[PDB]
């Protein structure tokens, strides 16, 4: 496997997989004009959140940076799926609830089905979705009877 990525993927997988213990799925590195950009999909058990992506990004970036084997310098780019567990039936929906998530309802609210926010409460019938006003939450109840689509979500 003599592709450039394995170096990278490995290299960065070391400070990244080890230190915050999230691990490099792959870093594949892309050419934008004159610069090279090392774009990473990284993973962890249970999914990464933003901040974990950040954390990885510390790690990929800062850590790669603190532990640079590469005498040339390029631009570290962090990607990592936000929680993407579908919102269907209770367990997944609930397993989705802890995070901000978006759900779709078919009958138009401002014409739209899908609203992301923090799950505050679950009903069998309803989904209660936090919008955060500074430090304030408001939980919005989504009738399942209206629900077109429901999922855990990406800020990506």
């Amino acid at each position: 496997m003599a592709s450039k990525i394995t170096e990278q993927v490995e290299v960065i997988v070391k400070p990244i997989m080890e230190d915050l213990n999230f691990e490099l799925v792959d870093v594949e590195y892309v050419k934008e004009g004159r610069d090279h950009f090392l774009r990473i999909s990284i993973d962890k058990e249970g999914g990464v959140d933003l901040n974990d992506c950040t954390l990885a990004s510390e790690k990929i970036s800062e850590a790669m940076d603190a532990n640079d084997p590469i005498p040339e310098m390029y631009y570290l780019d962090v990607a990592s799926p936000g929680a993407e567990r579908p919102i269907k039936k209770e367990q997944d929906f609930q397993n989705a609830i802890t995070k901000p998530v978006f759900v779709s309802l078919y009958v138009p609210i401002e014409g739209e089905k899908e609203w992301l926010g923090i799950l505050q409460e679950v009903n069998n019938e309803t989904i209660v979705v936090q919008v955060k006003i500074k430090a304030r939450t408001k939980d919005i109840e989504i009738p399942r009877d209206k629900i077109a689509k429901a999922r855990h979500a990406v800020m990506i």
